[PDB]
C-alpha cells in the first residue's frame, strides 16, 4: 500500500523453504541437477542467476514498478551494461553535467567501440530534440545532476524518446525509488548506483537496473551473463537489508535538508545554494511534478578554497570522504576532488568555483547538523 | 621457496595494523581523508581499490610471477576487461574450441563493437601465423581446452605474438598457477576463472588477471575502474582462503587423475579418452614441457546418450552439476549441456559425440573414485 | 549531542588504519606478535578480543553511558554470564513475569549450581525489600516485561540494591538505549538481547552488556574469556550496522504504536490493552519518569483462541513468527506459543487468556498497520 | 567409504531446495510459521536451531561416528556446556596437564558452583581408578596433551568410566576426527576446539561436540538452548568449508612432522623432543593402537630463553602467534606464553623449561620447513 510498507513487504525477501524471514546468502557457484537439464528451482550457475541476487533484483523491480531487475558489481557496471545495448555507429545523448564516471566510461571506453556521444543541456528538452541525429539510439539523463543539482523533465524526455525511437534511461541514484519513479513516467530503463542511498550504509559497491520491457530485459540478461559484472550474494544480501530502512532514512535526510537550506540561505558567509527545493531553482516546478521529495545532496558557495577547507576542519559532524548516501553526513569540495583536472577558468565558467562545497546530508539529528554547519560557517 | 610454501606465504594476506593472520574483510565503500587528497593508506573509494581485493590481487600476481593483479566479479568479466584493451577494427585470434562463454562474449557482444574474431586450430602454431592480419592485435589461447583437452604451445605462441606485435593472453584456468605459469614463458597477460580451481570450493564466482607489463596494467586498471566489474570483499576473502589449499588439492586431484585414466583405458565400455597425460595425445610433449602437472578435467567416450545417463545415475561419488574445480568430483555430458545448440552432425564431426562424458576430478579418495566409476561403467 | 547523532558517531566504528568508514570484519582467530608478549594493537586471540567485536562493545558502552561493553553469542548467553558473577549459595531476585528463557536458565540450569532464585512482583519495590535474604546478591529486573508490559521503578530498584549491597541488573531489551538508560539511574549492569531491536533486522542472534563498574567489568571479561559465549565478527558487524538506524526505527515504531493503541481501545472486538503509554496502566507515571519513549510490543485481548487465529489469518502486514524488534510487524499468541506448558487455569489467573494477542510493531506505514489490524478485527 | 571421501560427502552440506552445492548461510534469527506451531522445516528461532549450524553439526556427528552434533561459539563454550551436565557436589577427573583454558574454567568458574575437580596423571589409567570418589560423575581427558604431548589410553578410560558410571569425555582437538575417533572406543562425548585444525584457516573461533547417546544429546541441547553459547551461521559455514580439506591438510602436516622430528633428533642444539610418534615416548604403543596418524604439534628443548627467541627470529616460515592448526606453521615458547604465571622452579620440575619451544606444523613444503628450522637451529 503506502511506500514504507512496500519497502518492507515488496519483493521476495524470505526463504520459501525454511521460512527464514531474511534472504539466505547463497555463497555458492553451482547447483545439483536431478536429471540433465532438470533444475530444481531454476538455478544452474551463479553467474547466470543466484537466489540472493534474485532477491535484490525482485526488490528493485518492485520499488521502481518494473518487471525485471538486474544487480551489477557497481553503478558503472550497470551503466556499461546498459550502454552495451548499442552497437558501433550508434549515438547516445546524455545530460551535459552527467556523473564523472559515466562521462569517462562513454568518452574513454565506449567511443573506442564506435559509440558516439553528445552531451547536451537537457534542462531544456528542445535541446534534446535539436541534438537527435539519424544514428541516435539512446537518451540517458540524471536528474537531479551532480554537483549543481540540475533538473531535467523526465516525462517530456520519455515522450521525445518514444517519438524518435530512442531507448530512454534515467540514472535515478540521487532521488531513489522512494521519491521518483521514472518507469511510471514512460522511461524504458531506470538504474542506480546502489552504493549510495539504497545500500545506505557505505559498505556495498553495487548497481541496480529495472525495466518493464521484456525485450530490453532479455538483452540486459544476455549482456549480464556474457560480460559478467554481477553482484555477489553477500553484497546482494546487504543491499536488501539496507533498503529496508530507505524510507525512514530518506525522510530524516529530507527534514534536515529543509532546515540546512534555510540556514545556508540566511548565512552571510554563503552565496549561491544549489538544490531543487529552492523555488528560484531552474525547473523547480518540473522536479515537484515528477518527485515527491528531495535528494540529500546540496552544493553551496563559500568565498574560496581556504574558506572551504576551514569549513571542513571546523565541522564536528560532517565527514570528509568520497561518495554520498551514507548514514553519516559527508562533505567535499568538487573543484579539488572531482573536477581538479578541468582547467580553472572552465571550472569557474561552469560554476565549479573554488569555494563550492558539496554536502551529502546523513541521518544525524537535524538540530545538530544545522548548528554544526552554522557554527563552522561562523568561523569564516 | 617451493610451491606449497609460496602458496601460504606469497602475497600480502595479513593485517599490518592489528597483526591478524588473515586478510580483514573491508565491507566498505569509502574512506576517511585526513586532508583533501591525503589518503591514509592509498584507499579512497572501493570500486577503485579495496584492501581485501588488493590482498587477492597480490596473491594472484605472486603466484603467476607477475607484477600486477586484478580481481573481477567473474571469469567472463576478466575476459571482457582484457578484450576491451582493443578498439573497433582490431582483430583477435583465439583457439578454435575456446570456452563457450568466451566464444559468446566475442561473437555476440564485442563484434557489435567492431572487434573482429578468428577461431583457429592453435595446436599447430603456424595456423596462428597464417591467420595473422594487418589488423590483428591480440592472441588469446586456452591450454588445455574444453572438453577435449587440446594443448597449445605457450612459448611459441608468445614468440609469435612478440614478433607480430600482438598482446598475448592465456586463459590458465584448467592448469592453475600451481602447474603452469604463462608469464614465465613470455605471455603478456594471464587470466583465470577463479570460480573453478583457485577458489576450489564452488562458493565464489570470480575472475583473476595478472601481468608484468606496467602499461597493460595501467590500461586494465583504467578499464576496471571505468566499467566496474570488480570482485567484492567477501568473495576476495573466500578466494584468498581457498587458494591456501590449492597445492594440496591439485596434488590429490592429479593422483586420482592418473589412476582414473588407467582404469578408463582398460575398460571395454570406454572408447577414446582425452587428457594431456596420455602419451598418444596431440602435443603431449608440449604440455610436459610447459607444465609440471595436469588438469583434473577428463573427457571420455561411452557408447551413446543412454549409456552416459546410466553412468551418471550409477555413480555414488560423481555429482551432476555445471562448472569444475570443486572439492567434489563433477560429471556432465557436453553434447547435452554445453553444445546442445550445435547441430548433431557438426557435434559428431567435432568429436562431441552423444556418449562423450566429462568429469572434473575432486579430492575424494583415489580408490573410491576409481572403483565408483569402474562399477558404474560395469553396469553398461 | 542529540540521540540520533550519538547513534551515528558514538563508539569507534571506523578503521584507523585505512580510514574505512565502516568497521572491518576481522574474520580471524589469532594475531602476529612482533616479539613474545608484544601485541601490535592489543590483540592476541579472538576469543579474548576481536577488533570487530570491540567495535560493537564500544557502541553499546557509549549508547548506555557505560564504560565497558561485552558482546555475547545470544541474549541468554549475556544473562548466563551475568548470573555467573554469583556463587553457590547466592540468591537472586527477579521480576515475577521475567522472560521465559531467563526463567528456564535460572530454575533449570543455575539452581543445579546452588544459585537460589525468588520471583517477586517488582511493580511494588517494597516487594523487593521484603524478599531480600541475608544471602541475596543480585537484583535482576526487566521493564517493561513480556507479554503484559509490567513496569518496574528502575531508580528505586537501584537505591534498594545499593542499600543492601546487591548487584543491580536491568534487561533493557524492550526499551533499547534510545529510550531508557538504566546505568544513568544507578543500575550496576544493563543488558540486551541484541537479537531484537538493536540488530533490528531479524538476522543476528546476539547479546550485549554494558557497565560503568571497573571491577564488575573485569569479572565479566574473565567469565567471557573462560566460558566463551562470544559474538563472532560477522554478527558484530551486522549489529553495528543495524544500530545505525535504531533511532529512526524506534521513532517510526512509536508513531505507529500510538495510533494502533487508539484503534485497539476504540474497537468493540478488543477488551483489555496492555502497554505503558496507556495512562490507566500500572506505573505509567514511573515509566514516563524513567524513559522518553515506548516499546513497540503491545498485548491485547480478543475473545478466544479462534478469534486470535482469525485475526492472524486476516492481517496482510502482520507476520506470524517468534521474536520481536524486526522491521516487519510480528504477531503471536502467548497462550499457544510461550505459555502453552503452563496449566490453563493458571494462565487465565495470570492474564494469559486464550485470546491474548501480542504484536511487535514494525516500521511499515502507520496508516497501513492501523487499517490492516482494524479490518482484521472487523472480521470478528 | 574411505576417509577423504567421507570428508567430502559426509553430513548434509547442500541445499535441498535450490540444489546449491554448498550450505546456504542463514543469516536470520526467526522463521515464518504457516500456522501456530507448524514449522515448515523444523526451524522456529535461530538460537534453538539454525540450518547452517545444523549443517556443521551433521558434519561433526558424521566424522566422529556419532548421532548428534552441537556447535558452540568457542572450544571453551563447548567445554562449559559439557561441564554443565554436572550438578553442585559432583566431581570431575581431568588429566593433569589439561589445556590452560580448561583448567581455568574448572578451577576459577565451576568450582564456585560446587563442581569438584581433581587433576590426575592419566598416562596410567589406574591413577584414574584411584582418584574416583563416590561423588565422581565425569572423566575428561585430552590425548595427546599440550605442550608435552602426553598420551592417555582412550579405550581403558572408557571401560573405567562405564564400570563406575561416569560420563566419559575426550577433547579430540589435537588429533581431529581424521585420525582418532573416541566414540568408536566407547567414550560418551567427544569435543573439539574447531578454532584449530577443523576450521584449519585461523579465521573461526568455534567448538564442536558429538555424541551417540540420545539422553546426553537431549541434555546438551537443553543447555545450549538455555545458556546460548551457539556458533553463528557465517562461522558455521566457514567451518564446513575448512573441514572439506581436513584430510589433505592433516596428511601434508604429518609428512612434515615425520621429517622435522628426524631433523630435531639429529640436531646438536636440540635436547629432548616430545611427540607420540617417537618410539621411546611414553604410551607410544597406546597412541598407535587408538589413532592412525599424528598431531602436528611438536615440543622440543633448546638451551635457554635467548636460544628460543633466536630460533624464532631466525626462521623464515614459522610465525610467532598463539593457537595451532593453521595453514601456516606457528611457533611459541610455553614458559613465556602459556605458563608464565607458574613459578619458575615448578615449571622446570614440570618440564616447561625456559628453552622449550612448541611448533604447530602447517602445510608449507616439507623440505622448506625442515631446512628453515634446521638453519635457524644452526645459528645457535
Ligand atoms: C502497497 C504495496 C504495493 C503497491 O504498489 P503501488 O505503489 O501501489 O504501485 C505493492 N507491493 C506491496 C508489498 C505493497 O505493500
Ligand atoms: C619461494 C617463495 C618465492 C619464490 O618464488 P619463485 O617460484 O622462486 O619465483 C616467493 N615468495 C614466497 C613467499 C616464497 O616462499
Ligand atoms: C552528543 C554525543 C555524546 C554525548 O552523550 P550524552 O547523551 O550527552 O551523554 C557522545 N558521543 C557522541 C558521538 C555524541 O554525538
Ligand atoms: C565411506 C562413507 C561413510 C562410512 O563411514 P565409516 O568410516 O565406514 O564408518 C559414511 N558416509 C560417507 C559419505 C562415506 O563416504
Ligand atoms: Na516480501
Ligand atoms: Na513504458
Ligand atoms: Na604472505
Ligand atoms: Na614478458
Ligand atoms: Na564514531
Ligand atoms: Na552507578
Ligand atoms: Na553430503
Ligand atoms: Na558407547
Amino acid at each position: 500500500s503506502n511506500k514504507k510498507t512496500k519497502l518492507i513487504h515488496g519483493g521476495h525477501t524470505t526463504d520459501d523453504y525454511t521460512g527464514a524471514v531474511t534472504t539466505p546468502i547463497y555463497q555458492t557457484s553451482t547447483y545439483l541437477q536431478d536429471d540433465i537439464g532438470d533444475l530444481r528451482q531454476g538455478y544452474e550457475y551463479s553467474r547466470t542467476a543466484n537466489p540472493t541476487r534474485s532477491s535484490v533484483e525482485s526488490v528493485i523491480a518492485t520499488l521502481e514498478n518494473g518487471k525485471h531487475g538486474f544487480a551489477f558489481s557497481s553503478g558503472v557496471a550497470a551503466i556499461s551494461a546498459v550502454v552495451m545495448l548499442l552497437d558501433k555507429g550508434d549515438h547516445i545523448i546524455l545530460n551535459s553535467d552527467v556523473y564523472g564516471g559515466t562521462n569517462r566510461a562513454l568518452t574513454k571506453v565506449f567511443t573506442r567501440f564506435g559509440i558516439e556521444v553528445d552531451f547536451v543541456d537537457t534542462t531544456h528538452t528542445d535541446s534534446i530534440v535539436q541534438a537527435i541525429r539519424p544514428t541516435t539510439k539512446m537518451l540517458f539523463i540524471e536528474t537531479p545532476s551532480n554537483p549543481l543539482l540540475r533538473v531535467t523533465d523526465i516525462k517530456k524526455s520519455a515522450e521525445i524518446a518514444k517519438e524518435h525511437g530512442l531507448i530512454s534511461v534515467v540514472d535515478n541514484t540521487f532521488m531513489t525509488p522512494y521519491y521518483q519513479n521514472p518507469l511510471d513516467l514512460g522511461i524504458d530503463i531506470v538504474l542506480h548506483s546502489a552504493t549510495k542511498y539504497l545500500g545506505g550504509h557505505s559498505d556495498v559497491v553495487a548497481g541496480l537496473v529495472a525495466t518493464s520491457d521484456d525485450k530490453l530485459a532479455e538483452r540486459l540478461a544476455f549482456i549480464s551473463n556474457s560480460t559478467g559484472g554481477i553482484l555477489g550474494p553477500q553484497d546482494s544480501y546487504l543491499l536488501v537489508r539496507g533498503i529496508k530502512t530507505l524510507g525512514l532514512r530518506m525522510e530524516q535526510i529530507n527534514r534536515s535538508v529543509i532546515e540546512i537550506i534555510k540556514m545556508l540561505q540566511a548565512h552571510p558567509a554563503v552565496q549561491q545554494v544549489f538544490h531543487p527545493s529552492i523555488e528560484s531553482h531552474l525547473n523547480h516546478d518540473v522536479h515537484m511534478a515528477q518527485a515527491d521529495g528531495h535528494t540529500g545532496v546540496i552544493a553551496f558557495e563559500v568565498k574560496n578554497t581556504e574558506s572551504a577547507k576551514q569549513l571542513i576542519k571546523a565541522t564536528s559532524y560532517y565527514t570528509l570522504a568520497e561518495s554520498l548516501g551514507a548514514v553519516e553526513s559527508l562533505i567535499s569540495v568538487p573543484a579539488l576532488m572531482t573536477h581538479a583536472s578541468i582547467p580553472a577558468d572552465i571550472r569557474a565558467k561552469e560554476g565549479i568555483t573554488d569555494g563550492l562545497v558539496r554536502i551529502s546530508v546523513g541521518i544525524e539529528d537535524t538540530e545538530d547538523l544545522v548548528d554544526d554547519l552554522k557554527q563552522a560557517l561562523d568561523t569564516l
